[PDB]
């Protein structure tokens, strides 16, 4: 996976957004960006990449009640173990559509 | 932040996504979904809400080299430390063009 660097050129890291002019399969280049803000986060004090898609790792999802997202999610041990959490924590009614905050 | 529940009914969860039919401001209600995968990870077996946007807790950012994002980040003790992580691990170039994976 990625290995980016190795085909582009003139990179560079503003705020969040890396940049970088890279080799196109069809000759010629291309200039672009990406956002790594949400794909890398601050744990404790080190960047790591963000944590994989809890589906990957859960089963069994189901509401709990009104608001509750509940679940069987594996353990760093490969043990699976009952969790849930508070939809009503981050996710709000904005005049009638779902939305994060 | 969130409250979805308090103005929206017959909510029910798939996989990883929430649905649920909520009030408009200006009378009537709006069917909407929503992908929890993103913004809820599996932590050593339980549901967490995703960590915030890095650039929020940590400063400094730069490419250091040819493919790392270096800052300096807060550890959990409110304390600045540096930190890097080589962006070749899931940046692509996919034909020109910058894509995580
Ligand atoms: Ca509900
Ligand atoms: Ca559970
Ligand atoms: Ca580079
Ligand atoms: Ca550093």
């Amino acid at each position: 996976l990625g290995k980016f660097s190795q085909t582009c050129y003139n990179s560079a890291i503003q705020g969040s957004v890396l940049t970088s002019t890279c080799e196109r399969t069809n000759g010629g280049y291309n200039t672009s960006s990406i956002d790594l803000n949400s794909v890398i986060e601050n744990v404790d004090g080190s960047l790591k990449w963000q944590s994989p898609n809890f589906i990957e790792t859960c089963r069994n999802t189901q509401l709990a009640g009104s608001s509750e997202l509940a679940a069987e999610c594996k353990t760093r041990a490969q043990q699976f173990v009952s969790t849930k959490i508070n939809l009503d924590d981050h996710i709000a009614n904005i005049d009638g559509t779902l939305k994060y905050e």
